């Protein structure tokens, strides 16, 4: 996946936001997407907590309060497209750092099986031409009698598809 030069450059961010030391019954993974677009452009979409459906394929709609303010602790209600093993997710914004380009959220409830899910998404400048690397990591409980391996495959597949869609949206923005 990540090159040596990408790792090195990305080392302290990964230690700071994307490394976990967990007990059993919980699992994590880290995923990376390269985007051939300025990190200002990528971050302008990543940080828009009220409109995840701009890049998240499986989200049919997202509702926020009439008094919504973009501030740690604000919440959103997302509704999943039809036919899926989940219908809704209730999510809380945990991080919004406009200097470092760090965001994250937690799933506090809803109709789905990704209990105590929390993810962190970070945006990184690379200079070849300016490009961007996005890291996204999550921790989640392993539902009793499911395996850690199926849980990770599920989360990873959704995050990977979302970060691909992010890359296509943000590259089209040039
Ligand atoms: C597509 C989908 C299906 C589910 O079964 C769970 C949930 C409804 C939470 C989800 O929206 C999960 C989305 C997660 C993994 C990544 C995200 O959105 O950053």
């Amino acid at each position: 996946d990540l090159t040596q030069d990408e790792f090195t450059q990305l080392s302290q961010s990964i230690a700071e936001f994307h490394t976990y030391q967990l007990g059993n019954g919980r699992c994590s993974s880290l995923l990376a997407q390269r985007i051939h677009a300025p990190p200002e452009t990528v971050w302008s979409v990543v940080r828009r907590f009220d409109r995840p459906q701009i890049y998240k394929h499986f989200i049919k709609s997202c509702n926020v309060s009439e008094d919504f303010e973009m501030r740690v602790g604000c919440t959103r209600d997302v509704n999943v497209i039809s036919g899926l093993p989940a219908n809704t997710s209730r999510e809380r914004l945990d991080l919004l750092d406009d200097d470092r380009r760090v965001t994250g959220f937690s799933i506090t409830g809803g109709e789905h099986r990704l209990r105590n899910y929390k993810s962190v998404t970070t945006v990184h400048r690379f200079e070849k031409r300016i490009w961007t690397v996005v890291l996204e990591s999550y921790v989640v409980d392993v539902p009793e009698g499911n395996s850690e391996e199926d849980t990770r495959l599920f989360a990873d597949t959704v995050i990977r598809l979302n970060l691909q869609k992010l890359a296509s949206i943000t590259e089209a923005m040039n």
